[PDB]
């Protein structure tokens, strides 16, 4: 349903979010036009899903409804839990990070945000 090769075609607020997150700034100016690949990889539940950014990898594991360990982009480690709000929907907090991940077809779109910061990524598949 997720499975897929991904990669962003356009994003908001990156930097003011990366920013209050304590992305380091060395990070923030080079990422901030890098067009990420991720890759999703779903087998019912069981999700596992890699963010590459150039040379940066983030490979990440989660069961759908069970507790998971997820490596945030600073390095951190949270646990949580990730949930389906719907076949095309997966939803989930860290860091009080609302995230909301949504395929419809080929486009993954995903946001989060934290207090008043909205971070918005447009994926396509590729
Ligand atoms: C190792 C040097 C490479 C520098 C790369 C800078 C990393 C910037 C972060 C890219 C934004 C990707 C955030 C992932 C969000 C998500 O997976 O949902
Ligand atoms: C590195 C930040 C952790 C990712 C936060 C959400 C984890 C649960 C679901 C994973 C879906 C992420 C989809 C990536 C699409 C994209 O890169 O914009």
């Amino acid at each position: 349903s997720f499975s897929g090769k991904y990669q962003l075609q356009s994003q908001e607020n990156f930097e003011a979010f990366m920013k209050a997150i304590g992305l380091p700034e060395e990070l923030i100016q080079k990422g901030k036009d890098i067009k990420g690949v991720s890759e999703i990889v779903q087998n019912g539940k069981h999700f596992k899903f890699t963010i590459t950014a150039g040379s940066k990898v983030i490979q990440n594991e989660f069961t759908v409804g069970e507790e998971c360990e997820l490596e945030t982009m600073t390095g951190e480690k949270v646990k949580t839990v990730v949930q389906l709000e719907g076949d095309n929907k997966l939803v989930t907090t860290f860091k009080n990070i609302k995230s909301v991940t949504e395929l419809n077809g080929d486009i993954i779109t995903n946001t989060m945000t934290l207090g008043d910061i909205v971070f918005k990524r447009i994926s396509k598949r590729i």
